[PDB]
């Protein structure tokens, strides 16, 4: 209690009580001098099961307890991919209702019509730093400097890791005077943020020094140079792409579509033109899409995804055409940063949720790609299919 | 004991199992269930405080348990603003480390040079239909009799709610024969999202009904059109605004700066020149900021926003400039989607995260706003400000 | 001859010769000037017909002579507009081979099928300045302010001019302590540069005083802030509209797509999503068309608008549908600025351009603009027509 | 006269009358008969010096005369270029009165302030069509094997073209089961659009029948697939860049700015900021600058290039920054589709306007380019200036 005035008083901070106190007690002092602040008395944050010694280290700050988000499934989803065969049930952490059903919905009628072909199309993390240069003159010497010892490059980069590997720097963009090389890594089944920041730092502080030793003087100005990007929107990721690129695609017989989805196969393209396509387009958009960063959003908050990349995430196009025999149905997501190991995966609810899908450790994280992709078709068509049901009746 | 081997031959569904058996029961047996497909053993996702009934009706469907998200807070935060003042305790969640201790810095170096200047720019919510006419013709007839009915079209879309009242039918956008136009709503304290599609759809009978009887033939292929846009970046989110439209602002003075920033205003103003705008530029991005997302998602959380609407946080504008007397920094986040009531501000952990911001209920969602944009310049000043220092250690 | 080698000592400018001089052989010495310091004779650029009088007061500065840009023309094109009736021979000039040919080709089959339905579903001129406040609290205010007061804002606006008049200010973006009110115009049949430019200029020297008499100092900073959008490819154009707003479709049934186009419509339908609408949607443009650019460019060099706005004019969505009796097809153009006095109008062969089409002088740039709207369907229906040909035997 | 009347009862089309007469009285002809049409008389398009022959068979098809453009010029300006070096007196050819005194009023400054830094970034010609495949197996089994028998389809690509180098295909997107490979070519001093439409046809119709072999089948939908992307502003020209990427400097001290541009360098770099840089973020542009088309127009006019791709060298970035010793500023153009021999730049009057730059013929592209950017930053920087100047004194 007289270290509770001392933090009314402001004699110690919330930041360096946990060696002062145990960090246990630590979580409740800092519960109740906050409860105390403003008025109020809690009783569920306080109520949880992860662990809080690894989750201060690793996790959060200030930790005073932990929020629960509802958890449902969606299956079975039976998926066609390189390497998710079979039927997976998908844990789905959300507070919209009618979300998790919409998912169900649609993984019954995959399942039933066969399931759902995916595929992952790129696998990377990237960094771009920006560096300026004293003239456009230095911004060309230092991007040709850069292509011509990549090997050079990467063999520095890759000493700050045994888990990491550059791939390329591509593209290279030049505004004026300033660089922004985008560094790309594999990062095996990390989702890699922390990894490619130090494997670049060592990069970019070997890449000043060899030009230093050319008479040419740069500096980085950061290491994030908003053109990676990381969490934001960004044309770049929709092109190149960052993360996981995934597509997942179903072919339905027009009987199937009438029976599991109550409509037509050219109703479902005429909702997918009008709405995904031309509406997205009009409105100057970058989801040609309905439903992805709801799906994604569910799915990242189960399993300890960053929940700031459900931005990436919500970049993509859904195609539906009509074929002879019924509609080809795909989703297109070129911009999905995972992991099934580090980050939030290791707080323990989110790593039964990868349990549970078998995806949690080494040489998973391609098997959960393509679990995501599968589960956004799903949505995704049981959205669109839907919506064309309304849309048959009203015309 | 029976009924979760009926499960597993699938002589029953699991949808079906809340009325046969106790909801708290249901959550049980469909976790034995999965845990017996995936051959696996579970211990906390079974752990949950929060009302399961309820929650089932209204949040999540196929309930197994609990996701449980470490609850951090950042402050203290002083606010100067039209409906937050004082000093706050900002509650965030999250799973990445060091974010949390980034905005704490951030609230600290700001408190004590004066608060964060905040205002809520605007305030709305949309949904913006796909209309399927016969032709441009009759196209630009819809347009006309929108604009001309307007009034009528509100009083239809008002009788569906309390709360929710029609502004504007605006932009009406035309693609050859089909037509998106966007209602503005306000919707109190709520997010809006229920709402509006009720309203709107409603409204949309009504004038699909009218223009029958000039004998013009449309109908309403989808409530949303991807016009709203909800859910995705887009740049008439990012122009006319959707959500809470929201500004922070700090004047920090040279000597500020270099005691508590431990760089200078050039340096700041370089590196969110450098990044925050040329590097936004450059790559087509349209989040012109470093940490928007990270922000609002780990406050999104917290407090039982959307999750998904981290999407529309992420978009806006950081402008640091150097003054005659330090540096002038600002965020711009025209594109925030939040409610006090509604939604997931009903679990019972996200609610008393309200509660310690004195935001849950009716009359609260500009205050709450108002946190949202001072903790977000808290942590993008924060971050930037951090930059500059290895921006001028490296240039030296 | 004196004043050549004034000019080459440089004791005398360019610019200042026409005083000296008449303005015939002012361009005389200009041209031989510069071929003097070039070391090359020019036989071409001096023999032209427009008033070098006019010219230089209006329409260019330094003039040297002119440059001679082919013209040829595409018809029959049958037009079914509100301002816009009958049967239209389009002039169009261009550089580029095979360009008219491709629109004649388009002209001649929508004719035969019935022509073109066009409307102009917007017409407006906007101006929007940066205005700098001296904190975020006075945006606010500056921007209720000019909602509150907008007729008494209209009527200074429109005392410069007989011709414009003030619509809208909407919307009005802030970005921290800067505030973008985008002034909407109507222009009549002028384009509205200059007139727009000198309306919002009192409108803002208006706000910035009496604001200041309410103790909020403000100052324009400039009267174009990049938000009007002019000659940039812009959202905010491709949303809310600039300049006209045009929209033409046509109904083809199925025969006649067999008959003229020797194809099918499902064809059309699978171009025109593969690349006009996927194809734009994954390279993040805001063209989702295939030859807006190139038609408004022909059309605008023939009728003297400004070069430059062929950058809005490639804003825009291109819909191909399959129809039970054959195809929808339509254009969207919302960002065309267009007019048909002032400007370039003026030059004498452009003059004459426009009244081959009967749309020189005033009440006729509605007129005008459905003739654009009609050209930009029947040359992208030709382009998209003959990509799926090839498309039809390739598969 | 005769013919004119079966002109008019449609007994022959305007088309076919080159073969009929001479083509030099095919365009009078023609031009009778929209005379006719339209019951009104011209006097102008009928003069033209031009080579009607040649301009019939490569620029234009049923040509009735010509259109003539006001041409000025603007200088004297001074570039340091790794290719054009020494004063120029560029031509610009514009109906817009004020556009050539605002760029020669900044050829002028910077002239005498010590010329343009410019230098090209890159140089390339992009074409990407779209290829259907059965599936997304299909499509990713397509890319690797592009990524794998590159070597290959480059000699097919090269066989048809004595100029043309295919130097990558990057990148290649797919979307569902469609594939988008983005080929990159050199061109020479050739724009390319031709050569690399021939080029990559042979291409695709090479892997279309490799893949054959394997047992799967894919097709070009079209050569073109708008992923080039090819007159329309697109993200893809903004990042990777297409035709010539072009970036110009210029160093001012704080004294040449006072004396010549009548400001300040902190009132340049606001305006930029203001303007250039947060204007466009807010609108949701692509053209972070005050007056690229403008310039490109002019210029593209005079000397023949594509006047549709003035859509793309309306983007791009432009800086201006506060430095120690005045202002740094500069214009990056990375999206500008030049050349100097086929196209147009064959018509006489515009051939001229290169040889007065001496940019005529081959060996000169890249020369052209360095004059191009040498020259929007002039203008660029003449009306940033000037608005600059009236940002000053309403401040006071
Ligand atoms: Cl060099
Ligand atoms: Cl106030
Ligand atoms: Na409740
Ligand atoms: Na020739």
């Amino acid at each position: 209690n007289e270290i509770l005035e001392k933090l009314l008083k402001k004699e110690i901070k919330p930041y360096q009580l946990d060696d002062l106190v145990g960090e246990k007690e630590a979580i409740e002092l800092r519960r109740k001098y906050i409860e105390k602040i403003s008025q109020v008395e809690t009783k569920h944050i306080g109520h949880y099961t992860i662990d809080e010694k690894e989750a201060m280290k690793k996790n959060i700050e200030n930790m005073i307890g932990a929020v629960q988000i509802p958890l449902g499934f969606a299956g079975p989803l039976k998926i066609n991919g390189k390497y998710a065969n079979g039927e997976f049930y998908v844990p789905l952490a959300t507070t919209e209702g009618a979300l998790v059903a919409s998912v169900n919905r649609g993984c019954s009628i995959v399942t039933k019509c066969g399931g759902v072909t995916v595929r992952v199309i790129d696998d990377k993390m990237t960094r771009a730093p920006v560096i300026k240069t004293e003239s456009v003159i230095d911004a060309v010497k230092l991007k040709e400097w850069i292509k011509e010892n990549f090997q050079r490059i990467k063999e520095v980069a890759e000493s700050t890791t045994r888990h990491g590997k550059l791939i390329d720097i591509n593209p290279i963009l030049i505004v004026g005077r300033y660089v922004y090389p985008r560094f790309v890594y594999k990062t095996g089944d990390a989702m890699g943020m922390n990894m490619v920041t130090i494997a670049t730092e060592k990069a970019c502080n070997f890449i000043e020094e060899e030009l230093k030793k050319e008479n040419i003087n740069i500096h980085t100005v950061a290491l994030s140079g908003n053109a990676c990007v990381d969490k934001k929107p960004a044309g770049i990721n929709l092109i190149e792409g960052r993360g996981k690129s995934i597509i997942a695609e179903v072919f339905l017989k027009e009987e199937e579509i009438k029976k599991y989805l109550k409509t037509t196969s050219k109703a479902i393209e005429q909702v997918n033109m009008y709405k995904n396509l031309i509406g997205s387009a009009i409105s100057n958009s970058m989801g040609f899409n309905a439903h992805y960063a709801n799906i994604i959003g569910a799915l990242f908050l189960a399993t300890g995804q960053d929940e700031a990349h459900i931005v990436e995430g919500s970049l993509g196009i859904t195609v539906a055409e009509c074929t002879e025999d019924g509609v080809y149905f795909s989703v297109t997501l070129p911009d999905v940063p995972v992991g099934t190991v580090g980050g939030g995966t290791r707080v323990e609810t989110q790593k039964e949720c990868l349990e549970l899908l078998g995806c949690h450790g080494g040489d998973k994280a391609l098997k959960f790609a393509e679990i995501v992709g599968a589960t956004v078709l799903a949505g995704e068509l049981s959205l669109i299919g839907a919506l064309s049901v309304g849309h048959l009746a009203r015309a």
